[PDB]
């Protein structure tokens, strides 16, 4: 009935270290601001205290160096996409976590993004061909146990001809901007933008150009865990925007609930 | 009449093309967040060379080192004349001295770079025809104690810009510095006490924003002169010589050649002057 898309991108995960990430103002930059140099359709920035996490296409990959700051995760990945005419959790990533698959989660403000190894992806057709329908785009054509920090966090978009307007602040949290997790994201997928960033952070940018209540629960070891959370928060179901990092995994539900969120989160 | 010595303490360098991206984080800095540098000169000329770059000591701390980088050894003093002449009377009596200057002129005011060490023989060459002032405390007090000619052929627009509006053009200007590649290819951008200087190409000037970059009564666009040379190491040569006609101009020093900006109009009666010295 609904239906699962596989799409082109074929994503890399890389994580910069803070203090290195200055080496990359110049890449990261045409990736950010500058359509017209960068053939990129997939690009994703989170800061986190650990270090930032990128993920970028194969065509936005070729602007990165290799360096010490830089660590990269060997696999590529696949981008999966629900769709029909969230119950993601249930139907995606306890099936896929069952055979011991590991997912990256990229919650945006549009759509939903489930990231795949392309090895693992023998078996997400196989263990979920009768779930959905499973689509593939050739061309533009659709072919068949840890801490929650008290920060309050906004989902935003951004008209996209409006971005050079917030330029200059946007760079100054990420290049120059040193409980209460410094937590950021940025990702600009096929022209659409999306940003995760707490209520002062927003004060920064100016009144009404961030086009338009979340808070922060978290879990993840270094270099299964997205599975946990989602199935006991989809129990009793309520919302949440997931984001996979290089370390850690986090989930945004709403605030009025966060209590019931991290007693469901524990149990499990 | 009057002749002022700023407080600012300039270094002057050289960033070579292949490494401009190393140096965009400190940059960009200097160009549009005023707060987190506490650096209050900052000039940056693209030449087909290479980039100069002029900056007081606070931002020349944001600096790291580099083999794409030219630091020149000395410090240099700002130089004001206050109530682009500036030739005649200034340029021409310290050349005669053998004291080496580094011009910017930029939209609010002419500067006049000239190292610390000869600083003494400046004042002795014009404490006679300027009351010589130098900035203590941010206060004016008096002080007592064989090149050949190059025409380019682009049309060059002077500009300045308010600064509380530079955001709206920076994604621009970026993309201008950093990403970008008779004609030569020059752009300039400077940063001083607030105030914002650009010479820019009429062909770089379609990439920006409308209604934002503001120009002095430039119907008549500028056109460029430029005499040649080595690195750190003659502005008198065309000063003087157009100091002659009473014809103003726009200087700008770089690293390696130096730089006249005339009227288009008569940009050929500036090169007759030219080739005859």
């Amino acid at each position: 009935m609904m239906e699962l898309h596989i799409l082109e991108h074929r994503v890399r995960v890389l994580s910069v270290a803070r203090p290195g990430l200055w080496l990359y103002t110049h890449p990261l930059i045409k990736l950010l601001f500058l359509p017209r140099r960068s053939r990129c359709k997939f690009f994703s920035l989170t800061e986190t205290p650990e270090d930032y996490t990128l993920m970028v296409d194969e065509e936005g990959f070729k602007e990165l160096p290799p360096s010490e700051f830089l660590q990269v995760a060997e696999a590529t990945w696949l981008v999966l996409n629900v769709s029909s005419h969230t119950k993601i959790a249930r139907s995606v990533i306890a099936p896929l976590a069952e055979h011991h698959v590991s997912v990256l989660m990229l919650s945006t403000y549009q759509t939903d993004f489930i990231l795949v190894r392309e090895q693992d992806l023998s078996v997400v057709i196989h263990t979920l061909a009768q779930e959905f329908d499973i689509y593939r785009e050739v061309g533009g054509e659709p072919v068949p146990p840890i801490q929650s920090p008290q920060n309050r966090f906004c989902v935003l978009t951004l008209d996209p001809e409006t971005l050079p307007a917030i330029a200059t602040t946007l760079i100054d949290v990420l290049f120059y901007s040193h409980s209460s997790i410094t937590f950021f994201a940025f990702s600009l997928i096929e022209g659409y933008i999306s940003i995760v960033m707490d209520a002062e952070t927003q004060k920064k940018f100016p009144s009404d150009l961030l086009l338009t209540l979340w808070r922060m629960v978290r879990i993840g070891g270094q270099p299964g865990i997205v599975a946990q959370i989602a199935g006991p928060l989809a129990a009793a179901d309520i919302s949440a925007y997931y984001i996979s990092t290089f370390n850690f995994d986090h989930a945004l539900v709403p605030e009025d609930g966060i209590g019931s969120v991290i007693e469901v989160l524990q149990r499990r």
